[PDB]
């Protein structure tokens, strides 16, 4: 059975619950935590590409209001639908399966300003989805697999004085 699982859920949990939020920069910032999952139940002769996109989590903006975060105006038009390709891509199921697949370099951006980045719009809500394409398919089947514990809102700079503060504790 192909098995995609969280790695640091519990890490990601302490994020969620003071609601997580993941700066956005014209040149782009990595993020903390990095997601990473383990994977079993592929074919490990097959290839595969891994990718990650950021699906938008609610039909309104978030704001950040009396430390607390709460509905602020009607969304802005969706972001370009941006994926990551993981840059170990295509690889064996072996591969993918060995160890943890970790998305360390991906940048997340509030400019179209190119180079693999993931446009996002600051004050919304998101939700980290992989999709696992398998190689030379003409069926082309893929898997999405998404991860609630991972939400957050982007921002321009921290609201929450407590994420600023778990930020620094484990990064
Ligand atoms: O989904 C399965 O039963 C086989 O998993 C491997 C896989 C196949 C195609 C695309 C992604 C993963």
């Amino acid at each position: 059975e192909l098995r995609v699982g969280l790695e640091e859920s519990e890490l990601w949990l302490r994020f969620k619950e003071l609601t997580n939020e993941m700066i956005v920069t014209k040149n782009g910032r990595r993020m903390f935590p990095v997601l990473k999952v383990n994977v079993s139940g592929l074919d490990p002769n097959a290839m595969y590409s891994f990718l990650l996109d950021f699906v938008a989590a609610d039909n309104h903006r978030w704001k950040y209001v009396n430390g607390e975060w709460v509905p602020g105006g009607k969304p802005e038009p969706q972001a370009p639908s941006c994926v990551y390709i993981h840059p170990d891509s295509p690889n064996f199921g072996a591969h993918w399966m060995k160890a943890p697949v970790s998305f360390s370099k991906v940048k997340l951006t509030n400019k179209l300003n190119g180079g693999g980045q993931i446009m996002l719009n600051s004050l919304h809500k998101y939700e980290p989805r992989i999709h696992i394409v398998r190689v030379g398919d003409p069926q082309r089947m893929i898997t999405s697999h998404c991860f609630p514990e991972t939400q957050f809102i982007a921002v321009t700079a921290y609201q929450n004085e407590e994420i600023t503060a778990l930020k620094i504790k484990y990064n």
